[PDB]
């Protein structure tokens, strides 16, 4: 099964939170324009993340303009919101804090739209040598061990785990490959590595650690990595991608 490259677009009020400077692009803040561009250059999937209704309009336009899978995330707190996002064209929804506080939400979405529709995002940090699950964008220690939550999440019916290591996020220092390795034998689900990507070699390392997809925002936002070059590089180094 081919490894996937996934671009994460941070969105506020249905616009991309710029500093973008895509001169080739007409409007760097239009998420449909930016998403379509990524689609065309070889990105395999998109994640639209609301960092703060306008989301429903965004999903609508994205759905009819873009022909690759896309996930929506960021403050989905209930079944009704997930349902509405999926019906209006989102392929997947990502939930985190709302999954920790009501794990049945996972199962409710999976039963209604299929397991492949639910992505559970997990933010973990090291606390006294143990990986612990944090909610509220890394503000709250749930007291839940990463090793138990991963097992609960699959059991509840999740289709994928988006594995965010908050202490690598934005740093460009590499993915947290130790955490990916820790999670790999605990679950059979596809693991999406998230946070830290800085150079092509970092993607290789994440795939070697056992990720099935690698998500990045910084290196695609700051235009640092050519997607096609990245795919050729991974292929050259024995990683199965699609070209
Ligand atoms: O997804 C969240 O709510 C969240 C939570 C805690 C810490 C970061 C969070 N989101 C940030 C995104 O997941 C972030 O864009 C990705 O991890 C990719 O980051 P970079 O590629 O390092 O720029």
């Amino acid at each position: 099964l081919a490894k996937r490259i996934i671009a994460c677009l941070d969105v506020k009020d249905g616009r991309v939170v710029k500093g973008t400077n895509f001169e080739n692009l007409r409007d760097s803040g239009d998420p449909v324009e930016l998403g379509k561009f990524y689609s065309e250059i070889g990105i395999d999937e998109l994640v639209f993340l609301d960092i703060t209704k306008t989301m429903l309009e965004l999903v609508e336009k994205v759905a009819e303009q873009i022909d690759i899978p896309f996930t929506v995330g960021g403050g989905i707190h209930d079944f009704e919101t997930a349902s509405e996002l999926i019906l209006r064209g989102a392929d997947k929804v990502s939930i985190n804090t709302a999954a920790v506080e009501n794990p049945s939400l996972i199962t409710q979405i999976a039963q209604t739209f299929g397991s492949q529709a639910v992505v559970v995002a997990i933010v973990a940090k090291r606390v006294d040598g143990e990986f612990m699950v944090f909610t509220y964008s890394g503000k709250k220690n749930t007291g839940i061990l990463l090793r138990d939550w991963v097992v609960e999440v699959e059991k509840r019916g999740a289709g994928e785990i988006l594995l965010t290591s908050i202490d690598r996020v934005g740093t460009k220092s590499g993915y947290d490959t130790e955490m990916i390795r820790f999670v790999r034998p605990l679950t059979t689900l596809p693991i999406i590595a998230s946070g830290g990507a800085g150079k092509m070699e970092h993607f290789l390392e994440a795939f070697l650690a056992g990720a099935d997809a690698a998500l990045a925002a910084s290196v695609f936002h700051f235009r640092e990595i050519d997607v096609r070059e990245l795919k050729e590089y991974l292929k050259k180094h024995g990683v199965n991608v699609r070209l």
